[PDB]
């Protein structure tokens, strides 16, 4: 197999040009894409701030429209799914992922403004949900369209426009472009079989994405967290135990959400009006509580700086997490559009935080700082329960920029996939695609 | 696809037996890094110390200098040549040929050639980088714990053979990232499906660098401070500089291969005109080592000195031409020692001089020169080895301005892009390539 190798070796990346330059034009719409999203999600959270003010004083009068408004969007937005793309509820990795390994159908022209518009519904409504579940799922449907569009034939360029898509939504969802790029040759890619994806033009696509996310986002990081002292090698075995930590609860994460997801299917049955109801129910229930205790609600990013910065107390730490735990499995395993990942950086940010404040007083000779556990739990249940650390880690690296950290975020995140495995849990992307590829043969 | 659905259930299950003996191979890569660095740095002193004993009769102290470097250039040449040819070179592309399975790990042999081999050569103070002994060492490491506890399977011997290579990279940078990257982006079988668990490499790679971190703490490689930022409408520029650095790679490809034919003609394969090359080499390293040490050595000591502007238009000229040929001719000499550091400072110094001419024609955009060096910094990395994306990593976990995370990114991908339109390769797919072709000839 030698000869063909050296024939192999010197025709190494060598992407077609057509592919190339297509991955820029991919890459342009889903930033696009992705900053019209989030000005929309901004909007509606912005107008459901407008009406609480309207009506101030009456308080169950207020603690009313806090409801229906968002139970009015959860609503619009579960039946944007259910009528014309189921596909496009839950989160939308998992979608992308089978459409990877050429097992799902990217239908865009119903897919893109049922995600779109279900999406700025569910998350506009103020969901505890994320954007990248929108913004990837949008971004490889994008990737599909110029493809049919323009006709491109090859495996190559299919899996290729499709990846480069899928990694410029993860990136303008974050601003991390290294993000978008590790998330797609780690996680999103067919993990059992070669392919043809050109890594560079996956890097296009994401610059160019990125550098749209910059003109309309410049000047404001998602997370300012500041500079965090360093980390001494006689600290570093605190993290390992940090990492076991998320390491069991990854895996009982991960039951709820699919245990969860079944629970709630009973309800509606499959039924249209019982599940959009069911869908305005959680969702008043979110902007009730984005209003009476806002940190058990919404994307969770606002409390990400103040858990590190350890302006919180241990009593409401604990609350923040039980609450959003509650609060992410009721809005996720329900089906609406909207991601997991990014309300699983929170649940991260708190329960590390409340780990560095146990840290801080049983040892004041190490002289810790409560957030440098905080930021190294960031991306940790992205590691015990989606199993992508290598990603969890650069992504929260490009969010908090705290790079000294390094050695404290990698054993952490490791640590975790490590028990999360050992403990017998799967990756949750992964879990999600095969319940719905063995549904496409259970009813068969 | 009922197939796919048995295989996601089942993903990321990386057999315990594996994960256990990639923390033995990171520790011992880690440790062996260590060994080899504090090696280095000891004998570059002794000859520090020998210009000191003799500090006033200059062309006695210029010999000296040569004949220092010149015998530990030949000791080097010499381990190579006669225990283990393998070791001649970088060191990368032999364990990327490992990886494939067309290349033996002699590791019985290559261990202590590579260590002492690379010793000399770089002790001597030649233009070459730690990265080739370290990956090819931790390769080569990783086969021999393979080997010793008699692990079967496939997975295990692509697993530590990889794990090895990833923590001997990521011990010669103190870059934990850029080791993992590496591995996935350009180490691996890069043409078919292999069972590397990325999850174990991990793992190799935090016990090599902690035991690095044991032992060099406090200080890091290469410090530049936190530079400026970059504004949207000075990003072209980045792409200018990339495209630049697109052309210059397979140019500079060409003359590592070429220069490898050349010098191949002066001693014909014979150990004795070999190793006395090798010497006159090194000689000129150890000489070049003290009347100008900026077109010498690993390279590390002038880019933050390019970084902060401190070198004026001329210096830069003169240190970049001056190590494109200190850079040839060390490492197409076939010396134990890698070149893709060496590409670091050349990098670098290509962008402080872009970054300063940037700086006089656009004073509109308040510009500062050290922001072209670091993204230039990875660029030839880009260029002549293509891998872009550990190019970036590396120079961001080495030069902590991620700030400038758009603009390293455009020049590095600007570099590649030109390097294909140009009909440049990846330099170690060449050098393996080349390796394979005149086995089977
Ligand atoms: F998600
Ligand atoms: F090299």
């Amino acid at each position: 197999r030698r000869r063909q190798l050296i024939r192999q070796l010197l025709e190494r990346d060598k992407t077609p040009l057509a592919i190339l330059f297509m991955a820029a034009v991919v890459g342009t719409l889903v930033g696009l894409a992705a900053v019209a999203f989030d000005k929309g999600v901004a909007w509606l959270q912005n107008q459901r701030m407008g009406a609480l003010v309207h009506t101030a004083d009456n308080y169950p009068l207020l603690l009313t429209v806090a409801f229906l408004c968002s139970a009015v969007l959860a609503m619009f937005g579960y039946f944007l799914v259910r009528k014309y793309a189921p596909e496009a509820g839950g989160s939308g990795i998992p979608e992308i992922e089978g459409a990877l390994e050429d097992q799902r159908p990217v239908r865009w022209w119903r897919v893109l403004p049922v995600k779109f518009f279900g999406g700025l519904g569910t998350l506009g409504g103020g969901m505890v949900l994320g954007r990248e579940g929108p913004t990837v799922q949008i971004g490889g449907n994008i990737g599909r369209m110029v493809l049919d569009i323009f006709r491109l034939k090859g495996d190559e360029a299919r899996h290729t426009l499709l990846a480069t898509g899928a990694a410029a939504g993860l990136a303008a969802a974050f601003n991390a472009p290294l993000a978008g790029i590790l998330f797609i040759i780690e996680e999103m890619r067919p993990q059992f079989r070669y392919t043809l994806i050109s890594i560079k033009a996956v890097f296009i696509g994401v610059i160019m994405s990125t550098i749209m996310y910059r003109i309309f986002n410049h000047e404001v990081a998602l997370i300012d967290v500041g500079k965090l002292s360093d980390a001494p090698l006689n600290t570093l075995w605190l993290y390992l135990i940090l990492g076991i930590i998320f390491g069991i609860f990854g895996p009982i994460f991960n039951k709820w959400v699919l245990g969860m997801q079944d629970l709630l299917h009973r309800v509606h049955g499959g039924n249209i009006t019982k599940w959009v109801l069911m869908g305005g129910a959680i969702g008043g229930l979110c902007g009730l509580l984005g209003f009476v205790a806002p940190a058990t609600s919404g994307g969770g990013f606002n409390l990400i700086p103040i858990a590190t910065a350890g302006n919180f107390s241990m009593g409401m730490l604990v609350f923040i997490f039980v609450a959003r735990v509650i609060t992410t499995l009721l809005c996720f395993s329900s089906g609406a559009p909207g991601g997991i990942f990014a309300p699983m950086l929170a649940l991260g940010t708190v329960l590390g935080t409340a780990f560095g404040m146990v840290a801080v007083e049983l040892f004041p000779q190490y002289h810790l700082e409560a957030g440098t556990f905080a930021i190294a739990g960031m991306g940790a249940l992205l590691a015990a329960s989606i199993r992508a650390p290598l990603t969890g880690i650069i992504l929260v690296l490009e969010m908090t920029d705290n790079y000294q950290l390094i050695l404290p975020m990698i054993i952490t995140g490791l640590g975790a996939t490590l028990l999360a495995q050992f403990t017998g849990g799967k990756p949750l992307y992964s879990a999600i695609l095969a319940r719905t590829l063995a549904k496409q043969e259970a009813e068969q």
